[PDB]
């Protein structure tokens, strides 16, 4: 059942049109979620997935244009029938539609049940095939739901909502984490409802609210301070769930292309403006094929820190990992080991948990990977500055700390020996002159009145070290003692 | 244009006429693959496809019969008139002979070349519709090409061997994986071509010969042990490709009927002793309606096994799971673990690729849904026997054995999380006292040499080796297992 509103602007031959579609739906009250998750899972399917153009097919064919020099000759374009996507819409539809019936329930003030809810949940998770590998690229979309009954695991909550729109409940949206997906419905759209599952494999937690999981301080549940979306928001969502990867190193040029643009049209109507980690794709997608008169990287991920600090109460962290990340591959040393630092300040009034083991890598890369290999890259500079800049050993102390407090309260340990190299290796890529610059304080007197760096530890493990790390001899036995304990 | 042998066949009133025409084909030194898939075709047709009974058609008739009891009543057959399938088949002798000039290839010896056998192939591969986005019924037979132009993966492989036929090319014959098919021809029948598409996402290698899948020991190829059929089993292929599916929940009892009729015929001419899935198929049929002073169900799935052994160095895989179903249904706990942990062993011994995922499915549903429910409906039976046989528990471990051993060599990894929790409570459903009873030996000496117990095992794999302690303990260590049971060299 589409609308003859939206049938008018099939078939799409090109990125813009779709563009103009997204556009045309934006400006409704309810964009159609399964109608542009359809488009974007056709588009990407060929253009991604399989790429091979078949020729004895009724109603596909191929848009052929210019490609952009360096390579220059043609690209094609899957065009998206109107035939084809229509009807895969109709079997979305059909399938929910039939499996539902919502008399049997009791829908009062507007207002969803949570039985109602449950039950469509239930709907599209018995419908999913039960052997295919769930960390798989591209089956994000309806389109890969319908025609592969395969869903990854944000893709099952996105599902749930575009069910929900199709059955007409309006109170039913998307909830993400910066690591996780769920359900928000009810009169204040403060009910909440599991639907999917985390990490590997776990589907335990369907149906159960999350007030355990923001209780139990986790990363993953953000304290409380996840998004929530409206339907502009999941229609900003699905734009960043396009995967333009078609192998581990090669990137479809129309997918990067296609969500640059869907990300800018969106932005525009400032549709990104609750949505932190959208600002960071678009900063990143920026700094490979920089689109004029648009703002710069830098720019965008500052909106991205700015919309966490103003709307989610500085408590997410990847807003700080895409900047720091930046940082890096232009290798301002300074700028990007503040970042680190940033990053880690917010971490640090978290509790570590099992369910949160993405960031945990995240942060483990950066501490064994990312700042040993920046600092011997500038060190290599000096043999031939950040490290005569006490600043930077200021902002490195500021990450451990963090890292320090995450781990206090957490039931798991955070640090252990395989952190204590390296934290050694790169302290002793300071020269001890300028590592005694920085003066570790507690602070004399608080406030103020009308009428080289310094440095405060939060953590107990950093000031309990206060002196080791300030000595002219790395005492690099009692570090790894202290760094570690129960 | 049809023969006058065949003629006076037609009508095709009944189900009987239809075995009748058959029995005449398969007579021949050339049974019509064109003639004989038209016919099966229209049958399906207004038996699956549309069952009403059209009010405007002025040459379709209707004949009516006894249905079987309890439900009764009259059972309305469509009339095959010989005018309706002398046109089909006129047509696509027509279609067929119009598109090729078999002057322009010069074929010596009887003998097809590979361009004559790529252009046959083109001339189908250009005329048809596939249905991409969707899984259709009822689109296999000729009947359907010319009718419709739809046609599914394997029907266009036997489009292609019907159409060289036509062009009375005798040594095209129809190449027969477990889930896919291609083309042979050629002097001995050693030249292999490529026909057809296999599922979504694969490339394209239509033209090419199947070197490479033999080569990479993947299961869509059989390490080389595939069909190449004669004409007489390129008709017991239609046969099972007849399609009684009348939606997803119902089955048409006609074609039902007419398949197991044609596949008894078939079996009686000795045309199904070198395939394996086509006695799978009729005994899985007996399971149904038996027919009477037949073969038991299960000794047919035994002559699948055999056949699979004498003619395909048994690298068969469904052969054993035709058997392990029928075990299960028949809640037979003991034999259904052994037969599934056959399948394992001949699978042990392929690697996996992309192109496999549809015995991947079926392994896993074997693992993490079928032999759970057996183990889960016989705790009921001890509580209110298997669950305390230590043979059963040895099965079951092989069974493992067998899809590690698969996934070892393979460019993709098989196991995953999904996985791990059905081994962990499936190797709970045995007490600590029967899985001690097993033990899993190495081998310390190579042969023997001339001058009671419990079951003893060996692991091929090293994932199964690396945790057979955790096997037999009595604290089942869940998270160790599920750990092992994963793992990435990659
Ligand atoms: C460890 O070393 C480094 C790390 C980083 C770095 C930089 C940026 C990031 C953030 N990565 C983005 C990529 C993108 O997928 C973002 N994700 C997960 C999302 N983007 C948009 N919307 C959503 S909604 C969501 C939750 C879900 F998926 F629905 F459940 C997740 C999600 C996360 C992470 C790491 N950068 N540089 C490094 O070294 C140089
Ligand atoms: C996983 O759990 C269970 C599985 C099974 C089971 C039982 C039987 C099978 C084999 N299925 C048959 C059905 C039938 O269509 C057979 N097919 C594919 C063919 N039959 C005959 N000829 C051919 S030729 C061919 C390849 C093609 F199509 F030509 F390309 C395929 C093919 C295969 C597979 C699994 N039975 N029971 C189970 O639990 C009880």
């Amino acid at each position: 059942g589409l609308k003859a509103a939206q049938k008018t602007l099939f078939p799409l031959r090109s990125i813009d049109d779709v563009v103009r579609l997204f556009a045309a739906e934006l400006g409704r009250e309810e964009p159609d979620l399964v109608l542009l998750s359809l488009v974007l899972g056709f588009v990407e399917h060929f253009l991604a997935v399989n790429r091979v153009i078949p020729t004895n097919v009724p109603e596909l064919t191929f848009q052929p244009s210019p490609a952009p020099d360096p390579p220059g000759g043609l690209t094609y374009f899957p065009v998206a029938d109107l035939s084809i996507i229509a009807a895969l819409y109709a079997r979305f539809t059909a399938q929910i539609r039939g499996a539902v019936d919502l008399s049997l329930y009791p829908r009062e003030g507007g207002v969803s049940s949570r039985e109602l809810v449950k039950k469509v949940s239930d709907v599209i998770w018995n419908s999913l095939s039960r052997s295919y590998f769930k960390d798989r690229a591209h089956i994000q979309s309806l389109f890969s739901f319908i025609t592969g009954t395969k869903l990854d695991s944000s893709g099952v909550a996105f599902a749930v909502v575009g069910a929900c729109q199709a059955l007409g409940l309006r109170d039913v949206h998307l909830a993400l984490s910066e690591d996780h997906a769920w359900v928000v419905f009810g009169p204040n759209g403060e009910q909440t409802a599991e639907v999917t599952w985390h990490g590997k494999g776990n589907e335990d937690r369907r149906g159960q609210t999350v007030n355990a999981g923001v209780a139990e301080r986790s990363w993953l549940y953000l304290k409380g301070s996840y998004m929530r979306c409206d339907r502009k928001m999941e229609v900003a969502f699905m734009v960043c769930a396009i995967n333009p990867s078609i192998d581990l190193h090669t990137d479809s040029l129309e997918l990067l292309q296609l969500q640059q643009k869907l990300l800018w049209l969106l932005y525009d109507l400032g549709h990104l403006e609750r949505y932190p980690m959208a600002l960071g794709n678009l900063a990143d997608l920026e700094e490979l094929e920089p689109t004029p008169g648009r703002p710069d990287p830098l720019t965008l991920y500052h909106k991205g820190i700015a919309s966490a600090k103003t709307y989610y109460r500085d408590e997410h962290i990847y807003p700080y990992m895409y900047l720091a990340g930046y940082h890096c591959r232009n290798r301002n040393v300074r700028e990007a080991l503040q970042a680190w630092a940033d990053t880690a300040t917010v971490i640090q009034d978290y509790n570590y948990c099992r369910e949160d083991e993405e960031i945990y890598k995240e942060f483990f890369e950066v501490a064994n990977d990312v700042i040993p290999n920046l600092l011997k890259e500038a060190a290599s500079l000096l043999e031939a500055s950040a490290l005569q800049d006490p600043e930077c050993f200021a902002h490195l102390l500021r990450f451990y700390d963090g890292i320090c407090k995450w781990e206090e309260g957490s039931p798991t340990p955070v640090l252990h020996v395989g952190w204590a190299t390296f934290l050694v290796q790169s302290l002793g890529r300071f020269e001890g002159q300028v590592r005694q610059k920085v003066r570790i304080v507690s602070g004399t007197v608080a406030g103020t009145a009308r009428g080289g760096p310094v440095l405060t530890f939060q953590s107990e493990k950093m000031k309990g070290m206060k002196e080791l790390l300030v000595a002219t001899k790395i005492n690099s036995s009692a570090i790894k003692l202290q760094l570690t304990a129960q």
